[PDB]
């Protein structure tokens, strides 16, 4: 199965992450590219849980969590399943790169499929931080760009 | 269930389309609000099979057809999935409705969350057109604006 974000924004951020799963046991794969970030930075990306962009990045509700555990980074085991850590940009404010990942699916009864992928403007503290935001959001601030993903071949 | 695509394009045609289905087999309710077409006129308005908006609407592909079928009306028999039929707009070139259909739905294996909504340019023939391409496309014309349908509460 293969899936794609466009992300899109007024804030001049804007990128493409791929997603790839053979089959629900099967670690997910994805691959992204985003441009317009600010260089040389970390910034936090995540699965937020609604696909509706009805109201910018702001209606895509908070980070996907099914299980109800606190936000950590992606190698945490207490983790959301939409928690995808920080994406580096480079001295042009490029982010590319790919992982995979064992919670994030595309197939069953959690997959990500019409949910939403959001980059932030701030870096993700990870649930690191001493706040009770760290452990909601990572403390990663603005929803710059996002996106709706969706199924493709 | 809850769904919703949100249609965006670069021809002044922009809208809102929610989709809502209780259990697999009750219809699902389509509600859409759609502005900047053409006054007084018809327009074609399928679900097309992916949720790839990394080529405008080019690539959301064909019409939703899981069961090879020809197109035509929702009413028809004989009908792709993803056939809408056409929205009628009025004189201020808004089209707003909504209707129940048994063939769509937001949960199952033909589930459409994922995939996209699409507005044409042009009146759907409903595949009563004398044209092998009736029986594919409904000789809708050009794709104005689309969206990916995604979940929401
Ligand atoms: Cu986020
Ligand atoms: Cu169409
Ligand atoms: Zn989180
Ligand atoms: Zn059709």
């Amino acid at each position: 199965v293969q899936a794609v974000a466009v992300l899109k924004g007024d804030a001049g951020v804007s990128g493409v992450v791929k997603f790839e799963q053979a089959s629900e046991s099967e670690p997910t794969t994805v691959s992204y590219e985003i441009a317009g970030n600010s260089p040389n930075a970390e910034r936090g990306f995540h699965i937020h849980e609604f696909g509706d962009a009805t109201n910018g990045c702001v209606s895509a509700g908070p980070h996907f969590n099914p299980f109800k555990k606190t936000h950590g980074a992606p190698t945490d085991e207490v983790r959301h399943v939409g928690d995808m850590g920080n994406v580096k940009t480079d001295e042009n404010g490029v982010a590319k790169g790919s992982f995979k990942d064992s919670l994030i699916k595309l197939i069953g009864p959690t997959s990500v499929v019409g949910r939403s992928v959001v980059i932030h403007a701030g870096q993700d503290d990870l649930g690191k931080g001493d706040t009770e935001e760290s452990l909601k959001t990572g403390n990663a601030g603005p929803r710059p760009a996002c996106g709706v993903i969706g199924l493709t071949n």
